[PDB]
């Protein structure tokens, strides 16, 4: 059974995925309750602190026999369900979703958060409409950013191991892992197929990724612009240092689209209509 | 002033280094009280759990306006004070101390603890005698060992960044950093001078270490055995994977010394004379 405290504020209903739809008793509004059976402390700590239109918001949390997390309900489900079994997303719909994913990831990075597990199944669509707001979820694997390397470097390396000194060159580029993921997500949305797979290949999945040699099927990509493909090429770079950042991506020719930037602002203000407190008129 | 609680159990006395000698009121025995002015939680968590004759033992802790740590008093001070200003340690005294440092570090590693800051100033001598017990201190920088890489690897790397997959090869060799430090400590004890320095050199300290090209002065090392030098060569290896472990070191020809292993056991049982509860005689 569900705990008394949760039962006191919410009316539990039909399952969504475990994730279940519930009704907030006070408001009669629908909510989503993610049950994480017995690190969730860190996920809430992050989510309570985080505030962006493209990042999921915690409404409430319950620490009982299991962990119960109350989130805003996403009527469109996962982005994964839109790309399954070679279901190709329309280029405009890709731009709109990607743009949001970039803003969302940029924000995380700004605030020292590395998602670490970005995938179509962690992106949620707000409505059943293709022109809708997306939201990033699953901060389970996320990391926070002062390095113990920095504390070490203040001292004289008389006793410091070489590898620690070598690690200095690479250091501070952990966030690049999220840009790789976005690159993989963008490839999936645009083509309908993944860039790295064990399907009809001899080469190991590890090897395709390490080499950065993605599976390019021309007939598929003929339907996709050079601008879109260029951006994928720029994010799917083996060297994290050379690999494009969210800021670099957001500045890319593909995203310099005034209609998409307009549609998102229009979707944004439409969501914010109910929340709007009267304005201080000059 | 010192807190009431600490004042209640201990009589504070003359400074040792901040570290001050105190007297346990119950026992009238001398103790050392390390004052760490306002991560100490982790250092105590480790030290309370740790139990070895060559690792410092916590007796008590006080969390007031500052952090007060009660430790067993080491009458011989730091190992650093024995090697300052080209003071060369006798080879036997090196073997004896090194052997203990190896046992101590091996134990840490066994229990998943990486010291991270091993240096002559973190090694304490029990008595003013050169044949004495040593103890490892300063667990401030120490790390504990399940990897978030291991949690990642359970999944399909479809979205995994290449660098994460590359990090797999190197992974699980963080403890090698302590073997480097022991190698640097052993060089210092044996020669009287450090292997890597900015004194009478053009080459950067980073560069000497990364290259692993230690400053070898033959006239100095003529007084030192080939067995001792070989061990230093084996620990001062740039590749952590190739670099000797504490077990490899403890198996080395230099440490297969029955008199040293005997002297340490004799020093050990002499310390344990006061603690000895009667034995269950068969
Ligand atoms: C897991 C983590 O977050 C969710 C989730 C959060 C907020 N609204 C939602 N609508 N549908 C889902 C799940 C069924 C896709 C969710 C599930
Ligand atoms: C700092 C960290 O530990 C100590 C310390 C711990 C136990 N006994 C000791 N005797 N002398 C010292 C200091 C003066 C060298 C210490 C100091």
């Amino acid at each position: 059974v569900y705990p008394k405290a949760l039962r006191d504020e919410y009316i539990m209903s039909k399952t969504l995925g475990e994730v279940k739809l519930a009704f907030e008793r006070k408001t009669c509004k629908k909510v989503a309750i993610k049950i994480i059976s017995k690190n969730v402390e860190t996920e809430i700590e992050i989510l309570k602190k985080l505030n962006h239109p493209c990042i999921i918001k915690i409404k409430n949390f319950f620490d009982a026999e299991d962990y119960y997390i109350v989130l805003e309900l996403m009527e469109g489900g996962e982005l994964f369900d839109k790309v399954v079994g070679n279901k190709r997303l329309k280029e405009a719909t890709c731009k709109l979703y990607f743009y949001q994913m970039l803003l969302a990831v940029q924000y995380l990075h700004e605030n020292g958060i590395i998602h670490r597990d970005l995938k179509p199944e962690n992106v949620l669509l707000s409505s059943q409409e293709e022109d809708c707001l997306i939201k990033i979820t699953d901060f389970g694997h996320s990391k926070i950013l002062e390095t113990s390397l920095m504390r070490t470097l203040c001292g004289t390396p008389t006793y410091l191991a070489p590898e620690v000194l070598v690690s200095v060159g690479t250091a501070g580029y952990n966030r690049a892992v999220d840009c790789w993921s976005l690159g993989v997500i963008l490839f999936i949305c645009l083509s309908g197929y993944p860039p790295f797979s064990e399907h009809r290949t001899q080469v190991s999945l590890k090897d395709q990724i390490t080499s950065g040699k993605y599976n390019f099927i021309p007939e598929v990509w003929a339907e996709v612009s050079e601008k879109a493909l260029d951006l994928v090429k720029k994010l799917l770079v083996v060297d994290p240092k050379a690999r494009f950042t969210t800021e670099e991506a957001l500045r890319h020719p593909w995203l310099q689209d005034e209609d998409m930037k307009r549609k998102f602002q229009d979707l944004l203000s439409e969501e914010n209509e109910s929340t709007a407190l009267p304005q201080v008129l000059a």
